[PDB]
């Protein structure tokens, strides 16, 4: 009744097609969009699922010359005699009503978000299950998207596990620190991470204009002298900051901060960027946090009078993150892997003691959100069908 | 005289340090920024060139307790007895005056831009020279940044050349189409590019939220039946559109368009994104164009009344690109490689004839701008020193 055509007609100087569906609802389709989206073999390359039609061939003032319909299809003639057929269900899905458009966006982009603080129950799956079963990998990625973190247990205590997960997703995101990298204490460390010191809450790689979307950390070796992990839900913390201190929020969501990274690892590098620490979209929603205190540059490109208030705002933000209501702490054991949203969470680590042998060793890697969301879409189709 | 300290003193309740330089100019440095940027081994990890100091250790209302200076350094005591030394030239570089800040940003980010139309003289270097000499690679990357395109001549007519350039930069940007990819006519093409058809002006991969910054195309085999290249300076064309048709500019710079790519290549994929075709920064400057007509989705997430005006605006934009004043056309020969800014230029190709043997073959790859700018910074230092 909802996908069955009761009537189709050309309206508004034939610039619009209206479908009355068998449930009595009406949908409206611009003529120019119909022509633009003709599925015929001239207009559309089926093997690529791509449009061949050029903008140059599209008359933007086009109207429907003629139209007939049955219950499942519309058949349209255009003024230059081009001919097009459209399927009812194809049309229904792409209905321009707000409700239809929003429904479809949800299906494409999986916007459901669960904010958390110290009450978090760390979502936890089995490593091998996720590698072997689509039902488990689907749970893994959908929970990663929704909650921002998933722990996988039961990996080996050897290198190569994050690469298996990289492959399960598709491929890992190569950076100057390599395809994967070893978090351990290193002589002449090229990064604070490769010492025994504490890492305060941070996101990884704000020195890049496109920071890693997803980070993977596999515990190979753990120390009893410290090295606990801590995480915080940056989107939750931003929400609290906007409420508690709107001026601080405004400063952090409007001030461009310089980040830097210079050294040698996978190859030699000298990286520079600018980001707002709180990055809003065009509707004012926080979409990414970009903050690492280690790699924030000495160079600070703001007028002198904005400097101290920036620092005062950053301090408020960090105090909220550290609050016992926001923070979630846990300790990784050999064989655990955490995978999290590096655009949303901030993460850190407690200090531990140095010594002559390596007492602590993680293997890390990054992935891109477009790569993960692709895999998520494919898994959903496989598991639902 | 400009980098030599004549006087240094604490002002404004000791919250500010003022340096009077020997040229009589004065610079001002907030106390909190000085403390934040203490270079001592407690505060700063020299092997990483990174800050160890935590936001949590920083008192945002800090003032200078004491200060002495000589011509080359300031020596500061803080209220908790921490102690810091700062070098004069280090201070001068990071001066908070607008002129000093702008000068340094230019040095970091190479903002110089040369807009062009059909008068372009295609910058051209020798392939092997660029691989062998820093002076040539430096010219290559700086011209790529400034002009948006450089042709390299004298490569071989075999696969593997774009990878050599990838290595010269650092590393290539892996996508679902592989590390490198072959542009040629293919049975069951997964992409319009892999047919003999015409490609209208487009940027590559707007289906990704982070499209490739730089694209490399190496002509292995060329056809005499067509296959000419065309390029346009998207930043130049956007400037003309804003002047000629502000309403069209506004629509394209504010309307989110859905892009899609589904299929199998390096692995199986189902990619979706949203972009404004003209992407402005926070000051209203165009920073990226995101437009491929083949991969623009059938799904169009706007109210029905915005649809036809969007198409009318897109048409104006494409007509400007096609204008004989904007367009630059040329033909690649075996052994040529073009490298261009895929955020700024749009590119295309004339149709050619199909047949039973492959008459036309390019090898392509992508790179990230942060990777290229890193290499550019390193090369400049090597060539200037
Ligand atoms: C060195 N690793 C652990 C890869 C982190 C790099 C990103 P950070 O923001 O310096
Ligand atoms: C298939 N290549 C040539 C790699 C282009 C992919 C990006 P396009 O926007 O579809
Ligand atoms: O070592 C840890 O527990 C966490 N490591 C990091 O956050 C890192 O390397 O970026
Ligand atoms: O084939 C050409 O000349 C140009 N190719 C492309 O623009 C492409 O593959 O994206
Ligand atoms: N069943 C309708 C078929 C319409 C074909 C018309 C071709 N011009
Ligand atoms: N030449 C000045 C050295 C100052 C050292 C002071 C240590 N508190
Ligand atoms: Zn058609
Ligand atoms: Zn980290
Ligand atoms: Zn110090
Ligand atoms: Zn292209």
């Amino acid at each position: 009744m909802a996908c069955t055509i009761q009537k189709a007609e050309a309206l508004d100087g034939a610039h619009l097609m209206q479908i009355l569906w068998y449930d009595e609802e009406e949908s409206l389709y611009p003529a120019v969009w119909l022509r633009d989206n003709c599925p015929c073999s001239d207009c559309y390359l089926d093997s690529a699922k791509a449009r061949k039609l050029l903008v140059e061939a599209l008359d933007v003032n086009i109207g429907i010359k003629g139209l007939i319909f049955d219950r499942k299809k519309v058949y349209i003639t255009w003024p230059d005699e081009h001919y097009s057929e459209f399927q009812a269900d194809w049309l229904k899905k792409r209905c321009f009503s707000k409700q239809a458009r929003a429904k479809l966006q949800r299906e494409l982009f999986f916007p459901e978000c669960q904010y958390w603080g110290s009450e978090l129950q760390l979502p936890t799956l089995d490593f091998e299950d996720v590698l072997r079963y689509d039902e488990h990998a689907y749970k893994w990625l959908s929970t990663l998207k929704k909650v921002g973190i998933v722990r996988l247990t039961g990996a080996s205590d050897k290198p190569g596990e994050v690469s298996k997960l990289g492959k399960r997703m598709g491929f890992l995101y190569l950076t100057f620190y390599g395809h994967t990298w070893q978090v351990q204490d290193k002589i002449d460390a090229n990064n604070v991470a490769y010492t025994t010191g504490k890492l305060s809450f941070h996101t990884d790689y704000p020195a890049l204009h496109h920071p890693p979307g997803v980070q993977l950390l596999h515990c190979i070796k753990q120390t009893v002298t410290g090295g606990d992990s801590e995480i915080v839900d940056g989107f939750n913390v931003c929400q609290k900051l906007k409420k508690n201190n709107p001026q601080a929020f405004q400063i952090l969501s409007s001030t461009f901060v310089d980040f830097t990274d210079i050294g040698v690892d996978y190859c030699d590098f000298s990286v520079q960027s600018k980001h707002k620490i709180i990055e809003l979209d065009d509707k004012g929603q926080v979409v990414r946090i970009n903050f690492n205190n280690a790699t924030r540059d000495t160079i600070f490109d703001v007028p002198v009078e904005r400097v101290q208030p920036f620092y005062a705002a950053l301090k408020e933000f960090v105090d909220l993150m550290n609050s016992k209501e926001s923070k979630f702490t846990f300790k990784m054991n050999p064989g655990d892997v955490i995978t999290f949203d590096n655009w949303r969470l901030l993460h850190g680590r407690r200090s531990y003691e140095a010594g002559t042998e390596i007492s602590r060793h993680l293997e890390g890697a990054y992935a891109d959100w477009d790569v993960v969301m692709s895999r998520l879409r494919i898994l959903r189709q496989r598991v639902e069908n």
